[PDB]
């Protein structure tokens, strides 16, 4: 209903503006996962990154921040801070979950009208952009992902999202 499911590289580039959409930690580690391959490709949006992490810290959990590509004027990066490690030092998933949500909301607040790093970097309408995002949660984490499928069920509605598998 809500998601619709793609098979593919979310990072192989896209021709339409859209926003990223991966789960974080508040340590300031683009460790692994894909969060470490968006650290490849875009190295000033993960120095945003870490640098809000050390200025808040734990403080972002529940929160998202959206940050640009700088390198495509399409793509908006988007932090959901659900853990305060990153690793297999991460909380546990009924709070993941909860975090999930609460920044989810943030999100869906924000389109409706965080965004400190994104002055003169948003080409488009917000809600112009489209919503893609792996299976976040189901890797590093280890929250199935029919456990994370259901919050983004219950913002149908509100926000509509690209899954890739
Ligand atoms: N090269 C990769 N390329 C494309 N997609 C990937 C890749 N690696 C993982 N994915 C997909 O991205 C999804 C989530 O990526 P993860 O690495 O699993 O990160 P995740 O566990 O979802 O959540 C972030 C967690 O990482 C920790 O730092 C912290 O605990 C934070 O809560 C998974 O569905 C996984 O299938």
């Amino acid at each position: 209903s809500n998601i619709t499911y793609v098979k593919g590289n979310i990072l192989k580039p896209k021709s339409y503006a859209r926003i990223l959409i991966h789960s974080c930690n508040c340590n300031g580690s683009w460790g692994g996962g894909i969060a470490y391959q968006l650290a490849l490709r875009y190295p000033k949006a993960e120095k945003d990154y870490v640098e809000v992490c050390e200025k808040y810290g734990s403080n972002l959990l529940g929160k998202c921040i959206l940050l640009p590509s700088y390198e495509n004027s399409d793509l908006l990066i988007c932090c959901l801070f659900t853990s305060s490690f990153g690793g297999s030092s991460h909380g546990e998933k009924q709070s993941i979950l909860n975090y999930t949500k609460l920044a989810l909301d943030k999100l869906k607040t924000f389109r409706e009208a965080i965004g400190d790093y994104l002055n003169g970097h948003i080409k488009y309408p917000i809600g112009e952009y489209k919503l893609e995002m792996p299976q976040i949660n189901s890797g590093i984490a280890g929250v199935p992902w029919k456990e994370t499928e259901r919050v983004l069920e219950e913002f149908s509605g509100d926000m509509s999202f690209t899954v890739y598998q």
